[PDB]
Formats: C-alpha cells, sequence, structure tokens
C-alpha cells in the first residue's frame, strides 16, 4: 500500500545514511595513503630501527650506530708487554714473546689468553708487529742476529718478517713490520722471536715494548 | 496510482548510486596495501632516503654515502713535514718536532696546527710516525741516539716509542713506529723527540721528511 | 500497483547489498593502517633490501652486508713476492722490484700488472711497502746505500720515502715504510728502489720479501 512503499524506502535510506558514515571516502583514503610510503622508490625522513648485531650478516638495514661499531670493530685484537721480557737462549731458539695487557673485538669468537690470539674469525688480517731487542749487562757481542716472523710452536710456520743485525746491541734496535697476513677461525696464534749472537761476555739480549695486534680485512 | 512515493524511492537510488561512486572500495585498498604499500616488518625494494650526517649516531638509517663518508672520515688528521730541520740539542732535549703541511677530518673538532694535534673525538687512535734523522757536515759522531715519544703540550710527556742508536749516521736514518694510542676530547699533542748524539765534531744532525699521521680505531 | 515498486526497491537493494559486501570498511581501514609504516615517523621491527652495489653512493639505504663489503673493499689492493731475487746494479740504478702474486678489489677498476699497481681510482691511499736489500758472498761491501721510494710511470715520480743504509749488509735490512699517499684515477703506479754499494768483492745482493700494498683511507 501507500504507507507500505514509505515505510521500506525510509529502511533502505538509513542504511545508505549508515553506509556513509561507516565507510571511506576517495580524498581521505588518498590522502592517508600520501602519508604512507610507496612500496618502490620509498622516501621518507626521520626513519629509524633498532640496530641489528654487529656480527648481523644479512639484507637487513644497518644504522648509523651500526656502521660506527662495525668500523670500530675492524680492530681485531691488540697486546702489548709494559716492560722488559727475558731471553732463553741466543742461538735461533724460538721463543713467544708475553703481554701483561691485551684487548679483542667483542661478539665474533675472538679471545687473547696466556699471550695467545684466538682467531674468532678466519679471513685476511693486517699484523703490525714492533719490538726492541737489546743487551744489558756485560759485554755487547761481537756479533748480533734476530729474525722477526710470526711463528708457531707445533706447525712452525714462520712468516718471516724481518732480520734486524748490527754490533750495537747494547742501546737496542726497534723492528718494525707491517704486512698482509691471512688467518683460519679457532687458530690459537702467537708471536715467536729468534735471536743470535756472537761474541760478548755475561750479555743477555732484552725483548721490551713488544706491540702486537691484528686488522679484520675481507 | 503511487506517484511522491515512487519518486523517493527513486531519489534514494540516485543517492544511493552517487554514495558508492564516492567511497572506497575493498579491492581498490587491497592491491594499494600490499602490492603498492609498505608493511612494518616489511621487505622492501631498492628505494632511497635522506643521508645522515656523519656527527650523529641515533638509530637512523645509513646510506651508502653515509657509510663511504665515515669510513673515510676515520682517518683525522695527517700532518707531513717536507725539506729538512735541524737538530738544536744533542743532549736528549725535549724537542717538538714541526710540521710544515697537515690535513684533518671535519665534523669533529679535530685540528693540527702550532705542530700540535687537537683531539677532535675523544677515543683510541693508531698513530704512526716516520721520521728521519741525518748527519750533515763535520765528523759523523761516534755515538748517535734519537729518542721518539709522544709529547702531550705542556707537559713533555716520555710515552716512548722509538730509540734507534747506530753509528753510521754519515747518510742518514730512517726511524719508523706503528702503534695503538688512547687520547681524549681536548688534549693537544704535538711529536716530542729528544735526540742526542757523542763522538765527531762540528756536524748538524738535521730532521727532514717527518710524517705524524694518526687513523681513528675506537 | 505494489509488485512494480518491490520490483523496483528490489533494485535498489541489489545495488546497495553489492556495494556493503564490496566495500572497504573504516574499522578495518584504520587498522591495515595502524599495521603500515608512516612515511615520517617510521619505526618498523625490521626491514631488508637488495644489498646496494659496493660502489653505490646514492642515498640508497644500505644494507649490513655493503657494510662488510665496503670495509673488506676499502682494501684497494696487495701484492706479494714468494722467493729472492738479485739485486742488478749496485750504482743507484732506478729497477722496479716484480712481484709473483698481487689481488686487487673489485669493483673499483684497480689492477696490478707488469708488476705495476694501476689506480683504479683516484683518492688518499695509505700505501704499505716491504723490501730487504742483503749482500751475499764474498766481502761485505764496506758501505750499502738503498734508496725506497714510490716511482710513477710516465711521471716519474720517484717519492723518496726511506733509504737503507749500512757497513755490513751480509744479513739485509728492511726499511719498511708506511704513509699516505694521494693518487689520481688512472694512473699507472710502481716501486722504483735504487741501490749502491762501496767495498766488498765477490758478492751477489738478494732482493727479498717483497710486499707492496695499499688501501683506500679517506
Amino acid at each position: 500500500d501507500l504507507s507500505y512503499v514509505n515505510t521500506q524506502l525510509s529502511a533502505d535510506q538509513v542504511v545508505l545514511d549508515a553506509l556513509s558514515s561507516g565507510k571511506a571516502d576517495l580524498s581521505y583514503v588518498n590522502t592517508q595513503l600520501n602519508s604512507k610510503a610507496n612500496l618502490n622508490g620509498a622516501v621518507l625522513v626521520n626513519a629509524t630501527t633498532a640496530t641489528p648485531p654487529i656480527s648481523d650478516n644479512d639484507t637487513s638495514l644497518a644504522t648509523t650506530q651500526h656502521v660506527r661499531s662495525f668500523n670500530h670493530s675492524r680492530l681485531a685484537f691488540n697486546a702489548f708487554r709494559g716492560g722488559q721480557q727475558g731471553v732463553p737462549s741466543l742461538s735461533y731458539v724460538t721463543t713467544t714473546a708475553q703481554f701483561n695487557s691485551s684487548s679483542v673485538r667483542s661478539g665474533w669468537g675472538d679471545n687473547f689468553s696466556s699471550n695467545r690470539w684466538l682467531v674468532g674469525e678466519g679471513g685476511t688480517y693486517l699484523i703490525t708487529v714492533t719490538t726492541r731487542f737489546a743487551t744489558v749487562g756485560g759485554t755487547p757481542p761481537t756479533y748480533f742476529d734476530a729474525l722477526l716472523f710470526v711463528g708457531l710452536s707445533g706447525s712452525g710456520v714462520e712468516n718471516f718478517l724481518t732480520r734486524s743485525q748490527s754490533v750495537y746491541p747494547s742501546f737496542g734496535y726497534t723492528l718494525s713490520w707491517v704486512g698482509i697476513l691471512t688467518f683460519n677461525t679457532g687458530q690459537n696464534v702467537f708471536l715467536n722471536y729468534q735471536v743470535n749472537a756472537v761474541g760478548g761476555g755475561s750479555y743477555s739480549v732484552v725483548l721490551e715494548d713488544v706491540r702486537f695486534s691484528g686488522i679484520q680485512l675481507g
């Protein structure tokens, strides 16, 4: 009937008004979307995450803090001795220098203990060794010799670094070597030195200011 | 015959159709949100952002340019002397080595003026020094001694580094050293060297081709 | 006719119910958007991108892989000699030591060919050189002289680095040098050494353990 038409039409009109409120406008939705970033070619400002672990090796983003930490973490290890270390035999007898203090990059399996460099991660590395061999007490030898090498007792692989010799050991010489040396993970690496001197009497060669540190390079 | 009721029925239909036309559909929005938008925990593509300043340490995202700039900024100074310099006194007198040219990284306060380096950023640094001492004129000494240490301004600190002693300075000796040191922002650092030599006569020990460069580690 | 209105109302209802089912509903839309990543205040649990090429310098985001590679990529090159070679002339003869093995970083044009380092990329590089000159057999010369300098192909720049001298060179002297050098793109660079010895007889001079390597510092 007449009144019937009124009622049913008013009912669906109410639904139309409910749809109006419950739904989103073209312009409003477009504005909200423009507020966000497109998946491709996304551009943003003042965007930040939580820094992933330094050891992280994935496609995840790195934060400025992350690069700060990483670059500083290429130092690998560092060890030094303050004072003098005796030499047992001046006849090309391999001996391992000691270190009262040492430091190591953390989070890579590296550890320095008992004057040992644990190679936490293998790869290419840069090694810089500087020490001083000197004689104190007695007559300085008429001839001196001291080779510098990255030796390893048991394997004896002595990467020859340098051989400084001179007949004025009474005041000591400083050996300096820098070069590229590769290493494999889990290796217990230590510094070996051999000294040979002829002549003199009551003389004992002395090793001091021993610097031993590495650098990580892939 | 019904009249106004059917015309309002039809009027409602018009508004209803316009309502649908000016709205946001499910299918439409889903496509924008999934294949053409970024989520949280998203997987992204090769997009771009703004380059953060090197000075920052926040968790903002780093760009390849930022990595380049930060890794290249890890030198922080390099001083070089061209020519020659004479040794003032051969009595282990604390002598401040002088420099002709220097360069420092920007954005950290590092400075190399008056032959003294300023610590722009307090922290650990790797310092390398290469000095050359030669005897010119007179008779070569029967004893030549040169001590190298990291002089701190206002103290003449004897941070002993190297002492090369040989009695053949007739042509020239080059002393080089590399090692790790720590410093704090605001500490004025210049290379003080003590040189002593005995024997000979009317000779002149000349310091030349001095290099004093420090590369930051940590 | 009520059937008339009923069929037209059924048409209205068809549109109504279709547009109701197929539409984006506000609460759900807001939920999804909140799940999405805001462009300005972007803070995401994690996110990944294709590892951009190491050479990239745009404002594209950096990956942990990229950070590792670039630092590892900053080695520039390396050159090493295995075995011993004889020094041809002790007469200040400009001689370029040859190399048996050498590696370069990829993706920069760097190449080490003909025992000469081609500067793939211009910039500031830290150069590391280690050479040993030793006299073998017969009478060691009464004096020795060996200049170490970075000769430059095409230009003839024998950058005086260090000079190795001794009166008993029968055991070798390794005056390894380190410092900061600048180079322009495409420059072909080698290393030249001039050796002069005085006195002695029936002695052969040997060059051994030649390491030549640099790293692209800032």
